[PDB]
């Protein structure tokens, strides 16, 4: 086969050629020595990688036999202390993570997550640190299409004015005047290096004049006004010549907000990458972002302003980018050993995306720049416990050697999405104490893990109910305490999950405020538009101060984290039960087809209620596991799931385009088969992970196109 041989490794040609002719030029790193690091690191670190995975299965099997007899909560706690699932909590400590960008240490705002494989969205996500508030309010349902405000083909003046009014109220709410509002405003000036606003009768200044930050144009009549609030910036574009500002009282054309302050470029649950050719598309895009020459169009440059002091300064016009690698589980045949075994895709992701990130700290090569303090930011998903965190640090050290970068350059975003990590979260941070820039609650995976771990105990509650169970409410608060009790304020981000309802922007703006009220300096949005709307929340809420007043407090006991979410012993009705089955089969079929048939890892799949859900691979983990739990405890038969899948499939076909229908040949469509395997084999998948079945089935389709 077409694999370059280097030591004990057979490296697929497209990978070797890409690492050699694209990623290595500009790193000051010698090719034969790089590849030697790859061989050496893989040889030394593979065993421990393997041992950790075996360790998970040990615990998961021990926990199964326990639930097959034993309904106590204090012997269950003691039992997990025996098997080394629950480890002692260390003495309180402070993190020591140096060389971190201001976007992570102090600034608090929304955080975008994007499939790196999609060169188009990754482009937008990087340019989404700035976004029109007008566009955002106008397009979505934030301003109700209620009274002549309906979106049409031509511009709606009724809807446009309502948008303006809304932005007017936000300006009053964030950067208040000394007397009056921005609604009565008529013009802007910066006299004496101070912002003064014209009113119809008088002229007021800024009640808090420090919130004035700059401007562009003439000082006595600018082309723009720059404001700050809660770290985030605000731009009032002044142009009475544009078709908005002509009918506008102050000439305001638009309001621009600092939206996606950071973006996570994603190699894991939002992308489909099952072979060596796939990983290179991802790497080639990640490369583009780091040189700053990726195009479809280009990436944005810095934004120049004029200080109130008189000088001229600059602001980053791109979102500080993370990259998220895959977890420890999977292996990818982008590299095989001499015996043919697939090499761990985690280790490859650390090496390659690590290597590629070198361009991010430098201008030609490539013209544009990412980090300013010299840091690489890797999100690690799906870790189970302190030792799996330690291993990843050691890997970063080993990878750092190979690339010849100072130790602790590769910072680590820790993700709380596995039950064993949650209950040992202080230990985990401690293992990453010199690297960690990020913790985060990922309910979707966390719920996936929660179901599978206690799946021998009994029938589990519906997935709609899971978001308000005491384990998850504990979990959320528990995550913030540990980060804050570790010194996270002014040092690292404390973050929370993602808004999936991509078109319910009204609900989001109404609901998502709870997360920075819970003291989190970052929360996950699906779109550049959702980032802009979600910026509003950080202006309204002083997250720095919320963080402060939570300090020291212990809101979540270990008794409340092990509260398993069973149901109250046969308390449903056949109509409900089949509603849950049909609904879970809906979110599974809808997602798998795009994933298997087209290799798409994240898409708005209309649910059973026609609600556009931005579903990624984690949502597949909840639905499949839940159904598997209801299978295992006799809530439904195997014929139900089958009758349901057959029932829900042609409706999925009706929600979809060079597209390949599942119905009516359910046994000839690889998508359908993959679907019901995730359910029927679901209880047997490790920690409920969907990847194995998802990958073989995607490769078995690539292959079916000879
Ligand atoms: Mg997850």
């Amino acid at each position: 086969t077409d694999r370059v041989s280097v030591g004990n490794l057979r490296i697929a040609r497209v990978l070797y050629d890409f690492v050699n002719n694209e990623a290595l030029p500009g790193t000051d790193i010698d090719p034969d020595s790089f590849w030697a690091g790859v061989d050496k690191v893989v040889a030394d670190l593979t065993p421990q990688n393997q041992a950790l995975l075996n360790a998970r299965d040990e615990l998961q099997a021990q926990i199964d036999k326990w639930h097959r007899r034993r309904i106590d909560m204090d012997a269950y706690r003691q039992f997990l202390t025996e098997i080394g699932y629950l480890l002692p909590e260390p003495d309180d400590f402070t993190i020591t993570t140096s060389g971190v960008d201001a976007e992570i240490t102090t600034t608090a705002g929304p955080q975008l997550v994007v499939p790196v494989l999609n060169a188009r969205f990754a482009l937008n996500a990087a340019n989404a640190r700035w976004g029109s508030l007008y566009d955002a309010l106008y397009g979505t349902d934030v301003i109700p299409e209620t009274d002549g405000a309906e979106k049409g083909p031509t511009y709606n003046k009724v809807r446009g004015d309502k948008v303006i009014a809304y932005a007017r109220k936000f300006l009053d709410d964030s950067v208040p005047l000394s007397s009056g509002s921005f609604g009565d405003a008529t013009g802007f000036t910066v006299q004496d290096g101070q912002l003064v606003v014209a009113l119809p009768d008088k002229s007021t200044g800024l009640a808090n004049p420090g919130q004035f930050a700059g401007y562009t144009g003439a000082a006595e009549s600018p082309t723009s006004v720059l404001l700050i609030n809660h770290g985030l910036h605000i731009e009032i574009l002044i142009d009475p010549e544009s078709q908005v500002g002509t009918t506008d009282r102050a000439g305001v054309k638009d309001v621009i907000l600092e939206s996606a302050i950071t973006t996570i470029m994603d190699f894991e649950d939002s992308v489909a990458a099952v072979d060596a050719a796939d990983k290179v598309l991802g790497y080639r895009n990640w490369l583009g972002l780091n040189k700053g020459d990726l195009a479809a169009r280009v990436l944005n440059r810095d934004r120049n302003y004029t200080a109130p002091g008189g000088g001229q300064f600059t602001l980053p016009g791109r979102s500080l980018m993370f990259v998220r690698n895959v977890g420890h589980l999977m292996t990818n045949d982008a590299i095989v050993d001499t015996d043919g075994s697939e090499v761990f895709e985690g280790i490859m992701d650390a090496l390659f995306t690590g290597l590629i990130a070198i361009h991010g700290l430098k201008a030609s090569n490539g013209p544009l720049i990412n980090s300013r303090t010299g840091s690489i930011y890797i999100v690690k998903p799906k870790m189970h416990g302190p030792a799996e965190v330690a291993f990843t640090c050691e890997l970063f050290s080993r990878v750092e050697d190979v690339l010849g970068l100072p130790q602790n350059t590769m910072k680590i975003g820790i993700m709380d999405e596995e039950r064993r990590t949650t209950v040992n979260l202080k230990a985990c941070i401690k293992a990453a104490a010199d690297r960690v820039v990020f913790i985060n609650t990922a309910f979707l995976d966390r719920t996936g893990d929660e179901i599978h771990t206690s799946m021998e105990a009994g029938p589990m509650v519906r997935k709609g109910t899971m978001k308000s169970q005491p384990w998850i409410l504990a979990y959320e608060d528990h995550n913030v305490d540990a980060g804050l009790a570790a010194g996270f304020s002014g040092r690292a981000q404390v973050g929370k999950g993602m808004w999936t309802m991509t078109e319910l922007m009204a609900d989001m703006v109404e609901t998502k405020i709870a997360q920075p009220r819970a003291g989190a300096s970052t929360a996950w949005v699906p779109s550049p538009t959702a980032a802009t709307l979600h910026a509003l929340h950080y202006h309204q809420v002083d997250v720095a101060a919320v963080q402060q007043g939570l300090a020291g407090k212990r809101r979540a006991t270990i008794e409340q984290l092990l509260t398993i979410p069973l149901a109250k012993e046969l308390a449903w009705a056949p109509d409900e039960i089949r509603e849950e089955v049909d609904n879970n089969c809906q979110s599974i079929l809808g997602y798998v087809v795009r994933w298997v048939d087209q290799g798409v890892g994240a898409s708005k799949v209309p649910d059973i209620h026609d609600v556009a859900l931005m579903e990624d691979r984690a949502t597949l983990r909840i639905s499949s596991q839940l159904l598997a739990n209801w299978l295992r405890h006799g809530v439904i038969t195997s014929a139900d799931v089958r009758a349901s899948l057959e029932r829900m499939a042609p409706l999925v076909d009706r929600q979809n385009v060079a597209y390949r229908p599942m119905a009516p040949n359910f046994d000839d469509s690889i998508a359908f088969l993959a679907a019901q395997e995730l359910i029927l084999s679901g209880a047997q998948q490790p920690n409920g992970y969907t990847e194995p079945i998802l990958h073989r089935r995607r490769r078995e389709f690539k292959a079916r196109a000879a």
